[PDB]
């Protein structure tokens, strides 16, 4: 409940300053540090915000869905990506051409999250259910980026920072994907699991996601720059 | 009228895959395949919103204003007038260059949107026609920067990309243009034409702005680029 | 009220004008030159909103959105405009986006939070907010201010003397909103709408119109 959302701020809000402080604050890491950072400070202000039901909606039939959720997820999510696009050029590229990719990664990624809430409000179950379809359609394209045409440039640059690329992307999906999974049985789909029981849930993932994966990143780079 | 909507998302759909499939995945012509495929993906997810009535608001005496187109073209125009900007600096530019155009005429852009809906939703026409005309003074502002500096900067750098540039700008110019009429003579305006006429002209536009300059625009790269 | 927002509006929607024909269109220059003429444009949007009471919400307490909305746009803008300058119009690829993400972050959470302390009707949360946004303020003052400003400074005099001159400015002024806030009726209500409405005019006219032309001025300084 709100115990769930004060521990989610305190760990983001506290996280944050850690990644900021522990981070490599030089040449390429240093970017890398700055984006990794910011997202954990955009999931506090979120965590601080569903504590105090700014944002959540009740439904007439006592139904709740915190639009401060995907409200992080829409800026937290394109951050993420960044940061991967940048790591498969190796810190190089032409004008435009990270524009592209970061432009394509990005307005998939923000869609399934926009489509996502749709699907979440949808009263309808068809509509919940056509729009959910279309909003992993879109996480299918954004999967597709990472793992395809990224991928194989990441690899194509040099083996330690396409390493470092695929470790990262491989921790990343398993984790991303949690949350398609959480959705379904959670109470903005099939209501399998209960609200309190999803949102512990999301928590956890929000955790690993953003502060785990965040110093787990910075070591991938630290190793592969070490080479 | 949700057949329309449905048609529209069809072709956007298939369009966006098509687009990125057929374009070039080579240097310069690369980044233009990434942001010409994307834009009808976002035109596709709005037409699905609009079939549904989503982000539809209806108000008495047949006023209807659809979010979803508005959010749409908040998105794409950007991301369009983002891909021309780099036309005309001949994919090179020195750091924060092609940010400053790009900034200066997505605000430009992104305000006409804006403005637009708010004259959309305006229930006084004294105010709805003061915004739709601010509106206009932004696409004035964007026609402005494409046309003047940007294709100055455009032909200067070389005749090839300089030649792509100025078909593609004309082409976007007449296409866009026809918006701002369809708004005055449609129910957002003088109520001139039917609700479901205008959507149905808004589809054919929205089918060449999207899909059929995108095809257009990526001839005239790979022609520039063949011939230099 | 309307007067003030209908005065913003003319004095917003021809500095934009009057900044981008002033301004520079060479080199690294242009680029602020481009940056620096939106601002008002949409300040001037804004303001035009705001006098037709668009976005202004009734709810024994008046917030005005299209003020809010202003500002999410406009202060990330300007402080893009900074970053560019401390690295010299000069950075490798994801360097300049980085800090421009981080700085950019912070300072519309400050703006948001804000909105939140703003809308808050219960005090404690009003307050919490308030506080949660000034944290993030202090985020983006430590950035120009230290890790950014360093940079200014190493990287050459002419434009590290430029960058130090526009981020004082810039701290000074801004520095005004979080307190016009907390005595405004957003606040502790010490002083009243209206005051607070000419007062933020004012502010605004600085931060965007005069701050431009400063900003203008220390850039052929050191490009001289
Ligand atoms: C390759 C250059 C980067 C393109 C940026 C695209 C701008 C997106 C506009 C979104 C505004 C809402
Ligand atoms: C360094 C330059 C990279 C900047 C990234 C640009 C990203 C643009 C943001 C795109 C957002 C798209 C999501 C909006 C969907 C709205 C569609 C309406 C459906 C109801
Ligand atoms: C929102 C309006 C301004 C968006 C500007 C984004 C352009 C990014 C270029 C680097
Ligand atoms: C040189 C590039 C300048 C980038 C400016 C982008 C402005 C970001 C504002 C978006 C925040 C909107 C919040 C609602
Ligand atoms: C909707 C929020 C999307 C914002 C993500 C923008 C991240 C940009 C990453 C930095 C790129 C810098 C490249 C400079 C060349
Ligand atoms: C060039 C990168 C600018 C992107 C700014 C990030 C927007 C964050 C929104 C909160």
């Amino acid at each position: 409940d709100w115990m769930a959302f004060l521990i989610g701020f305190t760990i983001m809000s506290l996280a944050s300053l850690a990644i900021y402080a522990k981070g490599s604050k030089t040449s390429p890491a240093l970017h890398h540090t700055l984006l990794h950072a910011a997202v954990p400070f955009i999931a506090a202000t979120a965590y601080l915000a569903m504590t105090f039901g700014i944002g959540t909606l009740v439904n007439f039939n006592g139904s709740v869905t915190y639009l401060a959720r995907y409200a992080d997820w829409s800026v937290t999510t394109p951050i993420l990506l960044a940061s991967l696009v940048l790591l498969a050029f190796h810190e190089r590229g032409r004008t435009g051409e990270v524009g592209g990719y970061l432009t394509a990664i990005i307005v998939l990624d923000v869609l399934m999250i926009v489509t996502g809430l749709i699907s979440s409000l949808a009263v309808v179950p068809a509509l919940k259910w056509v729009w959910y379809l279309w909003s992993c359609a879109a996480f299918l394209g954004v999967l597709y980026l990472l793992w395809v045409p990224l991928r194989a440039m990441a690899v194509e640059r040099g083996e330690a920072l396409g390493t470092a690329y695929q470790k990262n992307v491989a921790f990343l999906t398993v984790i991303w994907f949690l949350y398609p999974i959480v959705f379904l049985i959670g109470p903005e789909g099939l209501k399998i699991i209960s609200d309190p029981t999803s949102v512990w849930a999301i928590l956890i993932m929000d955790v690993l996601a953003k502060v785990v994966y965040a110093f787990y990143a910075a070591a991938n780079l630290e190793t592969a720059l070490r080479h």
